[PDB]
């Protein structure tokens, strides 16, 4: 069956992306108009991600998140903060966390410029890459590292 049923869980403001950067992952489906399960051979060992996305029960047991924004959309950056101290209040405290900057592939409407993340990911001590769900950029190597940060640890 498996060795490892990894939970994580996705949280941004509506329409950043999230039900997409799931269905991307899990199903390499695209939607232009909850959890979902995928198991990926990490470092050898089986791995089943279950993987939430929309309250107790919705952080309990996550040992991974990718708090997600709109790169089109600083005001979507701008509530990363709030996300990650609700995040933080429910959550073990060395849960693997990636900012995750989604609609990458708009380059001429970025809003939140990279250096502006990498920064405050820095200072939060965060993971982080721009992705697209909508042409698969980095969608799937940063769930596989979030999920291989997480094998890292629990060994
Ligand atoms: N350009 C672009 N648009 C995206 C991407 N991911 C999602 N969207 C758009 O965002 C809209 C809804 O995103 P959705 O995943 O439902 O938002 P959620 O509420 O955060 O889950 C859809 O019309 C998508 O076209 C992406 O990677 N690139
Ligand atoms: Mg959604």
């Amino acid at each position: 069956m498996y060795d490892y049923l990894f939970k994580l869980v996705l949280i941004g403001d509506s329409g950043v992306g999230k039900s997409n950067l799931l269905s991307r992952f899990t199903k390499n489906e695209f939607n232009l108009e909850e959890f979902a399960t995928k198991t990926t051979k990490v470092e050898g060992k089986v791995v089943k991600a279950q993987i939430w996305d929309t309250t107790s029960a919705y952080y309990r047991g996550a040992v991974g998140a990718l708090l997600i924004y709109d790169v089109t959309r600083h005001a979507t950056f701008e509530n990363a903060a709030r996300w990650l101290r609700e995040l933080r209040g429910h959550t073990d405290p060395n849960i693997v966390v990636m900012l995750i900057g989604n609609k990458c592939d708009l380059r001429h409407l970025v809003a939140v410029k990279t250096e502006e993340a990498k920064a405050f990911a820095e200072r939060e001590s965060l993971y982080f890459m721009e992705t697209s769900a909508l042409d698969a950029t980095n969608v799937e190597n940063a769930f596989t590292e979030v999920l291989t940060q997480i094998h890292k640890i629990v060994s």
